[PDB]
């Protein structure tokens, strides 16, 4: 039950990340810690105690609770975040975003299908696992706002088993599907389409937002495919309800033809503006 806790490595609410190596084997690991008191993390834990063997859902190592504190320790992220990799020290073409799509594309599927939604895929909740910066080094982490499809008597329940109550899902799912739409984007542009930077407001980004209208011209979108841009779009319409599925999307000829696709380096803003401009769009969300 004790381990060495060392640095810290992230923040969030009722929760602390910190960097444990134990195992009484020198075994470096990550530990997620929630107040007891503050959240409670049934949820969390329970989908990934389903879900984590998943090779590109982040795996629950152990667990442990005293009754004031929760101890989710899982495998390290060494890697960092995705864009902390494909906008620094790594060749990013089309090519290159097609397959962290594809990637992160059939987890989600695979999550959806089984009626679990994640509702908090921002690409700082996606990590490579270490720093090769290879797509199965991918690992979509942070199940805190995820919740499973459940019954009456609360029984767990697939979107295939499974009029309202349901809807309730073909809306969250469209929301994962929305939220992977602006990392397509931000990785193709090389900027946030609904943010310019860290200091927009909540009323700039929400007006951009409901507007259902972004940028597909001009800048990198002049060298950028024709299937590129029409999966951004169709990934990020307006009505949540008319958005693809995960399926769909890669059944898409961009996912799916990647031998048609450019392979040139892509453009890119700083990556703290480009950090910068997510967060405030995700701060954005949260209001409303």
């Amino acid at each position: 039950d004790g381990y060495v806790v060392k640095e810290t490595i992230g923040v969030g609410s009722y929760s602390e990340c910190k960097r444990c190596v134990h195992k009484a084997t020198n075994m470096e690991y990550a530990v997620k810690v929630i107040d007891k008191s503050k959240r409670d993390p049934s949820e969390e834990i329970e989908i990934l105690l389903r879900y984590g063997q998943h090779p590109n859902i982040i795996t629950l190592k152990d667990v442990y609770d005293d009754g004031k504190h929760v101890y989710l320790v899982t495998e390290l992220m060494r890697g960092g975040e995705l864009l902390d990799k494909i906008l620094r020290q790594k060749f990013f073409s089309e090519r290159e975003a097609s397959f962290v799509l594809h990637t992160i594309g059939k987890t989600v599927e695979y999550l959806h299908s089984q009626g679990v939604v994640h509702r908090d895929l921002k690409p700082s909740n996606i990590l490579y696992v270490d720093e090769s910066g290879n797509p199965e080094c991918l690992r979509i982490c942070d199940f805190g706002f995820a919740k499973q499809l459940r019954a009456e008597n609360g029984l767990l329940m697939t979107p295939c088993y499974t009029p309202e109550v349901l809807k309730r899902q073909g809306y969250d799912e469209g929301c994962d599907i929305w939220s992977l739409g602006i990392l397509l984007y931000t990785m193709l542009a090389g900027y946030t389409p609904f943010a310019n930077g860290p200091s927009d407001t909540p009323e700039e980004i929400l007006t951009r937002i409901g507007s259902g209208k972004f940028t597909l011209s001009g800048g990198n979108w002049n060298t950028v495919s024709e299937t590129a841009k029409d999966l951004v779009s169709k990934m990020l319409h307006v009505d949540p309800h008319q958005r693809l599925t995960a399926k769909q999307v890669l059944q898409h000829p961009w996912v799916t033809q990647k031998d048609k696709l450019p392979q040139s380096q892509l453009s890119h803003q700083d990556l703290q503006l480009v950090k910068g401009a997510m967060a405030a769009t995700y701060s954005a969300l949260n209001s409303s």
